[PDB]
């Protein structure tokens, strides 16, 4: 089997991407944030505290003939951005882009943090990191991909995120028309539960390439590119007027600037992030200070190849017995 679904930016900045997901019988379609940095499929629901729901579409398990309470199971998650959610668990039928999993753990939110409530466009998350990170207790549950894997034509999914445009998540096949050149594959460590890999270096603009190992995670659920402070400083030093603002919470730059590209290495291959991808617009409406899309990972504890980086590539998440990651230009 295979599946193919379009993923759509939630706003004009590509702050996140939503993908329609069919849950239950008859189908209830919710728009979920596919997140390769976590491993829970959780949804706003009929059980979510009413004051914490503001415009989201909810899953109502009582209206699904295939829903079954997973008795005794609870979940609770906190994300790297400080947001959180928790609740109980149902199993139900879940389909993405024509690919159907029966018995998928659907984690129903009883509580969500402010950040989720305030974002009307995201109805929940669909985790695509390794199932060892799943928070369901006392019986850890498998991700959608893990459940689908054996049925897939090939044990892979691909992320093809658009810049200011829709893109595609495919399951079970590699669309050879979706990228240019060849795909370069690179080793993955699953020791922390992430799609963790080592970039071979970087360049700023038309500058020379610096060969240096950068360990980080491929994370579709993080907006920006978070890298070591050395790398980030070297980038922003090429933008006149750019500075790190402790009050704003990262590097800002004059909105009048033209940003240089940023290149990262995948083996001997190179992915180029155009300068425009690194512009996240005014820090507040009407401001002439703009927020940068490359930020320091210092104090996160890990480097994160978020959407800024991933959207510059066609990315293969290879879930074979020894997982690997593939990157191609497009």
């Amino acid at each position: 089997s295979t599946g193919s679904a379009t993923t759509t930016p939630i706003d004009s900045l590509d702050d996140a991407y939503i993908t329609p997901v069919q849950i239950g019988t008859p189908a209830q379609t919710l728009n979920l944030d596919f997140d390769t940095g976590s491993s829970d499929l959780w949804v706003f629901s009929s059980e979510t505290t009413a004051s914490e729901v503001d415009g989201q579409t909810i899953y109502t398990p009582s209206k699904s003939t295939t829903a079954k309470l997973l008795s005794g199971a609870t979940w609770s998650i906190s994300y790297g951005d400080g947001s959180s959610s928790s609740g109980d668990v149902y199993t139900d039928t879940v389909s993405v882009g024509g690919l159907t999993v029966t018995g998928q753990a659907v984690e129903s939110a009883k509580k969500v943090s402010s950040s989720f409530t305030e974002d009307s466009t995201i109805d929940g998350l669909l985790g695509l990191a390794f199932s060892t990170l799943n928070t369901v207790s006392p019986t850890q549950q498998k991700t959608f991909f893990d459940n689908a894997k054996a049925s897939l034509d090939s044990p892979v999914f691909t992320a093809d995120l658009g810049y200011h445009a829709p893109g595609t998540y495919n399951f079970g096949f590699i669309d050879t028309t979706a990228y240019t050149g060849s795909i370069t594959y690179t080793a993955v460590s699953t020791k922390q539960g992430f799609w963790e890999w080592t970039s071979t270096g970087y360049a700023v603009g038309s500058g020379t390439f610096k060969s240096t190992s950068i360990d980080g995670i491929a994370d579709t659920g993080t907006t920006l590119l978070y890298l070591p402070a050395t790398v980030v400083s070297a980038y922003w030093a090429q933008v006149s007027g750019a500075k790190s603002s402790s009050s704003v919470g990262g590097y800002v730059f004059p909105c009048s600037a033209t940003l240089p590209s940023f290149t990262f290495g995948v083996g001997s291959a190179r992915i180029v992030i155009p300068g425009d991808y690194i512009d996240f617009g005014p820090i507040s409406t009407g401001s002439s200070s703009c927020f940068g899309g490359i930020q320091s990972s210092a104090g996160i504890g890990i480097n994160i190849f978020g959407d800024v980086a991933l959207k510059a590539a066609f990315v293969v998440f290879n879930g074979a017995t020894t997982p690997t990651l593939g990157f191609a230009s497009k």
